[PDB]
């Protein structure tokens, strides 16, 4: 079967992270959309204009709003993109055939939206040469970050080639996790986000979303299906592109 | 010898086009700077804010201004980047050890700045599915363009892999050649631009800067040195990265 995949990058990244996976999925016959979220990739906004994870998610929500009735997509979110998935599923659940988490945060419906982010920082407290700043938007102080180049090399892009690491140095931008805004946000809903099918894809060789964290997430909120990819790194769409495409084909054949 | 190379992308592109060449040059021991020009790559400006090729060139001029006295760079410009080189050399000639043209426009000092652009459009009049628009800045009508995806596939990225073509689809932006603004600009100077050493690199397999055009440019304004790269495509920094690095090493060993 063929599906329409919507690929959702993480904070400080853009659609460009999907540049290997998108053509491979198209070569299987799928339709692929790879979005830039707000203030990401070649989006014209700067992060200081963005006040929440919901606002950050606007391009995904706008896309989903534009789907004609009856068209369903498979969302694929990497790293912090699982939060964009949860936000989207609470507006457009009827348009989502399934959601695939790719070394991603896995929010739940029992705890507040920041819960898994809070846990991630416990497990991975030291972001190396990452820099931080503050800005104010809609009366709240937001912590922005710029991912450190050593962090990128060693922990995110560990096994990626030098030309892929170079893209990350060139293209990663200032962003935010909006952690304190998530902490005050209404909970993700059981009827919306809770009802979607959730497929969790990971590698135990991830040097930032470490095994303790990922296995904690799987026990916290049981996925419908778990795929463990052997080897690779946090950026499986770069280091294990073929394996990711194979998994996504199986998801397209399972959930519609 | 080692050099400091400053890599200058073409219109509608960004530093990302250099993502393969930059690490290869660093692996030879060089220092490399790959800039986003105004309204290009992850630069925060939109093209409608930009009124001339000189304004478009601001990041390059600002960079050069920041070099301490005595530091000299080798400029490397692809495609329309030769115009940025000429503009830079008329402000900062003493900071330029040499300029390398990489399937690039080669402006002169005898004719007005638009001359080689005018010629290019004669030789290559049909930009396929490229779209155009107008905007007004500083009382002039400017023609903007967005490079067509068929043009990108067939004429710019002819022999590039699908993951490189994908980056171009994701990352190319609206831009402008500022052709009518160039046509009214003061001529490039003999003392400045005319005095720099100029190395012209090309392939006769380029499907946009066709051989008639490139050989016309070489006869119009004789380079100090010409290198012809066999095979490849317009994006030699993607299809012949190793060969380009080899040439640049020789330039570093020749001109300081």
């Amino acid at each position: 079967a063929f599906a329409h995949f919507v690929l959702i990058h993480t904070i400080c990244h853009g659609a460009w992270i999907w540049h290997k996976l998108k053509p491979l999925l198209e070569a299987l016959g799928h339709k692929v959309t790879a979005l830039d979220l707000a203030a990401s990739g070649v989006d014209p906004r700067q992060i200081e204009e963005i006040g929440s994870f919901d606002e950050y998610s606007e391009p995904l929500l706008t896309f989903l709003e534009a789907l004609p009735p009856g068209e369903k997509v498979i969302l694929v979110g990497e790293s912090c993109g699982g939060l964009n998935i949860a936000i989207a599923a609470d507006k457009y659940c009827e348009k989502i055939a399934a959601a695939v988490f790719h070394n991603s945060v896995l929010p739940d419906t029992e705890h507040c939206p920041s819960y898994v982010v809070d846990k991630l920082m416990e497990v991975f407290p030291d972001w190396k040469d990452t820099t931080y700043f503050t800005y104010t938007k809609d009366g709240k102080e937001i912590t922005g970050l710029k991912l450190g180049f050593t962090l990128l090399r060693e922990n995110l892009y560990t096994l990626c080639g030098p030309e892929e690491y170079e893209l990350a140095k060139m293209l990663t931008r200032k962003g935010s996790l909006f952690q304190n805004i998530l902490a005050k946000r209404p909970f993700f809903t059981k009827e919306g986000y809770g009802s979607i099918k959730k497929i969790y894809v990971w590698t135990d060789q991830d040097e930032i979303f470490l095994p303790e964290f990922q296995l904690w997430q799987i026990e916290n909120y049981k996925p419908d299906k778990v795929y463990k990819v052997e080897g690779g790194d946090h950026k499986l769409q770069l280091t294990k592109t073929k394996e990711i495409a194979e998994i996504l084909q199986e998801v397209a054949d399972t959930y519609n």
